[PDB]
């Protein structure tokens, strides 16, 4: 009763290697998403490890793990691949979309170099959390449909149990195919890659009437967009590297991932990032190095001034999303020129006084705008800014009611912040899901108001 077809196989040979996944020992479902699996058409009996543990085949799979490259932080770093996952398949909904099965820690592959081909029971849990909270913020992102544990060792610092999440995304695409086959000098694979992504996900342009020129300008548009959605709800994706840059715009690979706490623009997740390079601040610029980076295996087949023309279209499109994701967050309903120094000034202040982002834009969906109506060392500053920002707000002539019911559907009650995912992670440990079950059904509704410490900052 579920179709999935061979799409990559038959029409992208030489691009992987068929191989199965090689089970863990005593592996159990832990988790799986309810609600995308009644979307996806699975039936609620195979929940009850098989196949979310790689240690059975659905009718039609033909498991496969995909050869690509990519930079790591500025440097180009050689051959990488799914060096420990497989697509099982490629699933058709009803819709017509595909949705590829990616198993994530399904063991040894020949991409794996010197990995052991596992993913560890907190990197699921993370990945699990941070993918659906996105998906559920509005933002386009791969998504979870299982997670298992094991008996099996894993060992990072510390031994861990060995895990599978089962991800499901449109494609798995990334930079890193096309640098691939350019850097190994194959234009002609890079021109197969690029004609297989317009023909499954862009069949509306039409077979060489400008379809690179336009491909290639959506491409820059989609992951500038996606940037602008990151900035807004204060994601810090950690690392940026070309082989983790989807080429549909997706969010993809959750590792040393952070959604802000404190407002500080040098937000740096991952402490093995010792130059900051992909800080919270410098995730726009990142984005647009990894599509020069794209647009360089294009220039065997497309012209040189198309690409750059389609790159320079990056930061228009990319400050259009922000300003208007901006505009709704701080309840601009119009538009004033004052816009741009109050947001500056918000900034910061806000990050002077190290405010907490989630919580700030959420308690400033309150604001009325005749009222003044205490988290800041200078509340003299705040005072003064809130002042001339409530005094634009009336500017607008609509309702404190209408601006706060807009302002409470676009900042969030709630965000994934590490200490929520941690004590999932303890308890999941410790045999207790029941944390897990309950922080995967609140990120369902961030916009929703919360009694619960789900809306808190962390401990200290
Ligand atoms: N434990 C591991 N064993 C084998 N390969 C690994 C391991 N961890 C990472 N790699 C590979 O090293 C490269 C960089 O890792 P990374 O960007 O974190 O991808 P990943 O999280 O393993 N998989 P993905 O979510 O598909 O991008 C990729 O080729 C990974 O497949
Ligand atoms: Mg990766
Ligand atoms: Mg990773």
């Amino acid at each position: 009763t579920l179709s999935f077809i061979t799409r990559w196989r038959d029409e992208l040979p030489a691009t992987y290697t068929t191989l199965s996944p090689t089970p863990l020992n005593n592996a159990r479902l832990i988790w799986h998403n309810a609600e995308l699996a009644n979307t996806l058409g699975i039936p609620s009996s195979l929940f009850k490890a098989g196949v979310w543990g790689g240690e059975t085949l659905l009718p039609g799979m033909s498991p496969l793990a995909q050869v690509y490259s990519g930079h790591q932080f500025g440097v180009w770093a050689g051959q990488l691949g799914d060096g420990r996952g497989i697509l099982l398949g490629e699933q058709r909904l009803a819709d017509g979309t595909t949705m590829d099965w990616h198993l994530k820690g399904a063991g040894l592959t020949p991409y794996s170099r010197m990995g052991d081909g596992r993913a560890v029971l907190r990197s699921t849990i993370r990945e699990s959390l941070a993918s659906e909270a996105m998906h559920y913020l509005g933002i386009p992102t791969t998504r979870a449909l299982s997670i298992v544990t094991s008996d099996s060792p894993v060992y990072r610092e510390t031994v861990e149990p060995g895990a599978m999440l089962m991800r499901v995304a449109p494609s798995h695409l990334r930079f890193g195919h096309f640098e691939h086959f350019y850097y190994r000098r194959e234009p002609e694979k890079v021109r197969q890659l690029a004609d297989f992504a317009i023909r499954h996900y862009w069949s509306h342009l039409a077979d060489d009437e400008d379809k690179y020129r336009l491909w290639f300008t959506d491409v820059v548009a989609r992951t500038a967009s996606l940037i602008a959605q990151w900035q807004t709800v204060g994601f810090a994706h950690g690392v940026m590297n070309t082989d983790n840059m989807s080429l549909l715009g997706l969010t993809l690979d959750y590792g040393p991932f952070g959604f802000l706490d404190d407002y500080e623009p040098g937000f740096i997740c991952n402490h093995s990032d010792h130059q900051g390079r992909y800080s919270f601040d410098n995730q726009p610029a990142v984005a647009l190095w990894n599509l020069q980076r794209l647009a360089q295996t294009l220039s065997p087949f497309v012209a040189v001034d198309a690409l750059n023309e389609a790159l320079d279209s990056y930061q228009q499109v990319l400050l259009t999303h922000y300003g208007q994701r901006m505009r709704q967050k701080l309840g601009f309903m119009t538009e004033q020129k004052e816009d741009n120094a109050l947001l500056n000034e918000l900034f910061s202040l806000m990050a002077r006084e190290r405010s907490d982002y989630t919580r700030t834009f959420r308690m400033l969906s309150l604001t009325e705008q005749h009222s003044a109506a205490d988290e800041f060392i200078d509340r003299a500053a705040f005072d003064d800014w809130f002042a001339r920002y409530r005094g634009r707000l009336q500017q607008d002539e609509v309702s404190d009611s209408e601006r706060q019911q807009l302002m409470q559907s676009v900042n969030p009650a709630l965000v994934l912040r590490n200490w929520l995912a941690q004590r999932a992670i303890e308890a999941a440990e410790k045999g207790d899901m029941t944390e897990l079950h309950r922080l995967h059904e609140a990120l369902r509704n961030p916009f929703s108001d919360r009694d619960d410490d789900y809306v808190s900052r962390p401990p200290d």
